[PDB]
């Protein structure tokens, strides 16, 4: 995988157009990785940040193929150096992950999402990790793309399965990838 972390420039029009409307950000980032796209080889997934006060917001992008920036107009955005993303996991290993996805199979509600979450996280090879009080996982935010449920999950697992996991982590999680969704992001 690679991964590129994006710091859009709001004094572009473009950029706030985008910022505002999902479907236009996955046309914009589309282009860094068109062909790849035609082909069949690539599975495009971001999400951008949460946001700090007024300052420029940070999207995070991942590719299966080397995405060229320079199709970005000059001005969108400040590009960091894409990094190359592969993974060692180990069965066990314990990561703090976040993930902004919609709860469903396609495009107590609070605990019925993190229901939702580890179902798909134990289908995909993770595991939630347990805590004094229950699941390790927060919803930071629960809100609507323009309405799609956006649920912002954040919190603490374990590899259960690392084959699994990792093709997890290149596939994305639930529906909604083409919005800004499904990008599990993991850290120790």
């Amino acid at each position: 995988m690679w991964l590129t972390k994006l710091v859009l420039n709001p004094a572009s029009r473009a950029a706030r157009r985008d910022l505002a409307n999902p479907y236009e950000m996955h046309r914009t980032l589309s282009k860094a990785v068109s062909r790849a796209l035609e082909e069949g080889r690539e599975r495009l997934l971001w999400r951008l940040e949460p946001a700090r006060g007024l300052e420029p917001p940070v999207v995070l992008v991942q590719t299966l193929t080397e995405p060229d920036w320079s199709v970005l107009d000059e001005g969108y955005a400040q590009v960091f150096p894409p990094k190359p993303f592969h993974p060692a996991l180990k069965p066990g290993q314990r990561l703090r992950f976040r993930l902004r996805a919609n709860p469903a199979k396609r495009l107590k509600t609070p605990a019925e999402k993190v229901a939702w979450l580890e179902r798909r996280l134990e289908e995909g090879g993770f595991r939630l990790l347990e805590g004094e009080r229950g699941p390790w996982v927060q919803i930071l935010q629960d809100t609507f793309l323009e309405q799609v449920q956006a649920v912002l999950f954040e919190g603490r697992l374990e590899v259960v399965d690392p084959e699994r996991a990792l093709a997890t982590l290149r596939r994305g999680v639930g529906p909604g990838k083409a919005l800004g969704l499904g990008l599990l992001s993991v850290a120790p």
